[PDB]
């Protein structure tokens, strides 16, 4: 993480600071649990009050004990008396208390991103309804193909990150879970009694297997997530780039307060975003590769892209928002490129004669070719040549989107659930 | 995909001809929900006489250099002017192709299923028969505390039971199928036409579609294959540490002749060769997921890659799932090699007496810590003697014997066991 | 590799016949360097011309043994004597030959990239020097900046597929080698002459440690240059792309037919495929020990599609750029319906000659046809500067932007 | 990137100051080379004795003006007069100062990355020369094939670094290019002559086809070797993680004994390997530029460097302090015995008219071994010939014979005779 995309209560969540504090959460979890068997009682509550996070300190035992594990527990052993220490960090391995701490940065970490998703997705809803009666070209291929209504361009990314909203908040039910099972999960020493009650006092379940750590696919789970949801950031900022251009021109992002040039600066910027948050789905996916019960090749790569995840992921659902708040819509521009474009309509008139006559494609085809009011004339020749008596509708600025937007409310509620 | 590893039943879903065998039946469920409007009977004479014809319609293309309009031409020869006359009307391509896909993609999630339960079935049996096997818990490839042979598989079949479910949950909704023009304005098509046509087909239709349907469906798929490739690497790499010589736990069961100049080695080439199955399962997320930046309304990027790593991916994922499973139930567990390299090892007792001792008496840690060291005789009673003797305290100590180690290790064996069988 | 996107001569290689084939070729190489001491002169020739190749029987005879190797040298043993089959695959382990015809195959497959490649640099230099004197707007963000000259994208990408073609003619080189060295690389009954023999019959270097195979970062390295060439591929392929669409019209692909870049698209899936393989070939690179056997499923997966949709898409590429059809008079009318773009020009003119600051040449640009007569005519009057303003036309816009096109293409190219 | 893994050295070629520090290197580059035009002469020399960096000032210009190189260039125009400052930045678009600046901290990044890839092939193969003498097991699937020279583990990994050090040192002498083409590589108000004079104060050739900005194929031609780097780090920690364990307990990293650091440092290949995605797909710019790459290119870049030289030095003391336990090793060797039924049987098929399964059979019969099998085949088969007897040294004679070959091949200058 760099200074200039830092969201600073992200980087809090996983400063050193906070990583120990979860560390003595658990603890004092499983030493309370505990308090029903050798413990005497209240002696969590006791440690609770007067425990103090040092990191400097652990960081000065640490080159002495050579492991993080140990530096945190002398740290808080050294705060209290003997007795009072006895069975702090009693039964528990190393990632015990790492890896259920663990998911205690991943939990609070996902309400930032959840939040800012689902503000993400009112903003878009709300730029689509403004727009839904903005009549644009579709383009297929970068080619113009058919009117369409513009707010759908928004109503597309609005349903894209609506299913993304499902599956973050899919897992906060269920993906995160806190190991208690001792050395090799094998309980040597704590029971699954101890393990049930320090995760009751968590709020998170309790792993069904779980070796000395936590098994590694379930962050694989919740990173390949983020990996989808970038791919709807990445194709939303190049839908937002390829109308920002000249030759498109018809929106352009805000100026802030204030040599005044229109850039989309910030979708590209929501591009890289995209492009690291991809990065890390390959990443979660080695790190389930683990010995046995564990090897600790995942630590030093989740202690990188686990705190740039949800960094990057809130910061980029952020700008995402306000981007599209502070996006100006130029419709003169949008609608006109709609009358200067005609071509749709040999196909319009061809599936109106086959449709209402009974000739061929090739004989409907030959008849709207062959052809102010291109409907006025149309309709005569039917009549006069053909002997054929029909309405059809005039296909002006009116009949078209009168055409093509005629379902566009059947779309939205459809979307909205 | 190469006949080296082909599967029957996967590789015929994908072929070019129920390629066109599901593009045939979305065209005729939009034309019967088309007869409301189209004379009744037309898509069910079509369906009595259609014919798919591969060779013909590669001809077409040749010159069309239009595949749907290729097997469109190819199927509308085959009838009458009037008969053909409203076939491929009001849809676009697209709507044919990404609806035909789906139920390409479902016959295929529902095979890679009943594969993927069926790994269940073998690992949950696996671990029942290993179950009160006590073997030798590693941390860091490093001897830790004795632990339960089954309980490695138990914990590989949670693994593949998580992804079990994912996959059930994209079966109830992950997929979608579309008629909406195209761009999806619906200009010649409705809704009340899209919706009716997709209860014939089955599946839900998509709430907001361009010309196609959003690729982040499939990729959603893919990350489900993306994870089991995950999970299958895991428990390929188990067992090639298990089947080395110098550990020689378990090896794979197989006339066949394992070395040239040995017959039979035994060699972990099954799950060595699951392992590279895996990287290509891994390598297919980065291409599903770039997949779903479609320019605009639509750009036709994706289909030279879903050509290619679509059918490779389902096909690769039956194999995998179906030769590991094979591996799993052919995999024969020595017994005695395994629990005679937890006799051999004494390290674990120390760490079970110190936090004996501090949870049962009054002293601190350093000061057991000193106890033990000094303490063939009995572990247990030497040391309770002490206890008694030396430092004047009463305690009741369990013997550490063969069997009074698996009563202390494999406690919870039972609870780990019920709370991971559904 | 599909039907659809199969290449005839890249299948060729990567077929059984020829996998079984370059195998024959690889025992025969160390077989026939063994004749100089335990084995019968002229065994190796005699083998050579009498071995048939039959995948039928291979599959055959593997269906049983559950060993590929075994069930190739038993099939080429049984059409021979137990006289004349004596120490065929002698001393060696089964990795020796694979691993040896391995790089054969990925050779010649070498040589067909290449070949491709640089002609896909030839028809990209040849659009370069026909649209070097057009004048286009250049795009910044989207957004356009300055004119500048049509060919200066040609030439591009020209030298970004010049630069990976020097990346596989120094792989070529020094990219590839072969081995001989027992089972693990101990070379027990084999020699490093008996090797050296062999190899430079098949004309490759030895690899330098080898264990029981060789080492997979070599192939992981030529993958890189091929993932590398994906990423110019679609630049390329994006690039035209962005032309092509409605809203820019400057070209379109060559073929009433509809207009579409159906076939860059084509190509940018194609590269996505090429980046796809570069981690396969990495996570291949750490084996166990002296091997495991998991790189082989892989590479029989990626590598026969890798060099299959390389020279597939380079060549596809190779016609499209040829057959584009580039409008001129649409490309060179954008530059006339464009003006902003002006007031950078007289600002850097009036504060490089005139002695007034920033602020003050800005004011009175944008204050002040042919705006070099209105620009002149302010700084001899109220500013009293007499100077020469050169006329900003079309002609003198192109005279401007392009005064350096030349340096350019005669950097970029050697004997130019 | 974190202080748990940081390079002082590194992390600060990559911060505030020294980005700021090169982006003034090249805007003085520029502006010296105009000083043969309209610029006035010494010029330069007078911006380059009183310039101050102030990153919290170009922060505090950057929060209203949105434009990174325009708060650089305020802070450094403010500071003097502005017929001092007014040809400063002139001419030049904005990433003509941010690539060309760019390919400045990439090469004094690339300068430590050198050096410690260099000491890494140096100890591996002391380590190589250590335990060359040592007899081991060879592993197939880990499986017992035949025995090998232990010191060949650290020469195969030896020769792989090596070849990373061949490729970093090429892309050292043409790699890094810089741009003063202008805003989209047209030269409006520069020239070729320019930019070519510019290049040699910066000391970089000039890139032949820029666009706005530098092609990023260039940066991601270093990247990918990196990845080709990396996947040497994995093996050689898998292959120390392998020995280390209980089962083998044939090394043991130097100072309850757990390999910490070969599997960290494998962590460390993980992050590295997914950094190749991000350079390949930064090349695919639209038209003369867009700025995607930017923000991913401030991440990865500075911790792409950062890992790679902790890991490179990390891997080093590993090698330096790893134990090598010799009575484990060798002991291996004498307790399992398989290849040499392998041995014989290419022995007999090789100096007898038997075949192959027929030699098998006689073989699987059978104290010495090779004094019983010379008086089967003298008795019921009637052959004369010299057996060798193969004992812990015979083996060690056999299986070792073309061990210093393999070792004057990997090594350029050994066994070159000097004096
Ligand atoms: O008729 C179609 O569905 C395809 C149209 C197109 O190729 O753009
Ligand atoms: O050549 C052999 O001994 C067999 C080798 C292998 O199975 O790889
Ligand atoms: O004047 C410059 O160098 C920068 C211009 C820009 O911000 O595009
Ligand atoms: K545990
Ligand atoms: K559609
Ligand atoms: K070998
Ligand atoms: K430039």
């Amino acid at each position: 993480m760099i200074k200039r995309y830092d969201v600073a209560e992200i980087s809090k969540i996983w400063a050193d600071e906070n990583k120990y504090a979860k560390m003595l959460e658990v603890e004092l979890a499983i030493l309370e649990a505990l308090e029903d068997r050798m413990v005497p009682k209240g002696t969590a509550a006791e440690i609770r009050a007067r425990a103090q996070i040092r990191p400097e300190r652990v960081d000065e035992i640490e080159k002495v004990t050579k492991h993080d594990i140990i530096a945190f527990c002398t740290s808080i052993a050294e705060q209290f008396t003997a007795e009072t220490g006895k069975f702090f960090h009693f039964g528990v391995t190393s990632s015990d208390i790492i890896d259920s701490a663990l998911s205690l940065q991943i939990r609070d970490s996902m309400s930032y991103v959840i939040k800012d998703l689902e503000a993400l997705c009112d903003s878009l809803l709300t730029k689509a309804e403004e727009t839904k009666e903005i009549i644009t070209m579709g383009r297929s291929h970068g080619m113009f193909a058919e009117p369409m209504s513009f707010g759908q361009k928004f109503l597309g990314a609005y349903v894209e990150f609506k299913r993304r909203l499902k599956d973050l908040k899919d897992f906060q039910k269920d993906g995160l879970t806190v190991q208690f099972s001792g050395a090799v999960g094998n309980y040597c020493i704590l029971t699954t009694e101890d393990e049930k009650k320090a995760a009751d006092i968590l709020g998170l379940p309790v792993e069904e297997v779980s070796t000395q750590v936590i098994p590694r696919d379930r962050i694989a789970k919740l990173i390949s997530i983020h990996g989808l949801i970038a791919s709807a950031i990445e194709r939303l900022a190049v839908e937002i780039r390829h109308l920002h251009r000249s030759d498109v021109f018809e929106v352009y992002e805000g100026f802030s307060k204030g040599p005044h040039k229109k850039n989309p600066i910030s979708t590209e910027n929501l591009t890289g975003m995209a492009r690291m948050l991809r990065s890390h789905v390959s990443i979660a996916l080695e790190n389930c590769v683990l010995w046995h019960e564990r090897d600790i090749s995942h630590s030093s790569a989740e202690r990188f892209y686990l705190p740039d995840n949800f960094g990057i992921m809130v910061y980029a659902l952020r700008r995402m928002k306000n981007t599209i708040d502070n996006l100006v819509v130029q419709r003169d521009i949008i609608e006109d490129r709609v009358r200067s474009t005609s071509a749709y309509l040999s196909s319009f008139y061809l599936h109106f004669l086959v449709a209402n006559t009974p000739f061929m494609r090739e004989d409907c085809y030959k008849i709207v070719q062959q052809v102010e009011s291109f409907s006025k004339k149309l309709q005569k020749v039917m009549h006069d040549e053909h002997n054929i008596i029909l309405d059809i509708p005039e296909m002006d600025f009116e009949g078209i989107k009168k055409t093509y937007l005629k379902e566009i409310d059947h779309v939205f509620d459809r979307s909205v659930k």
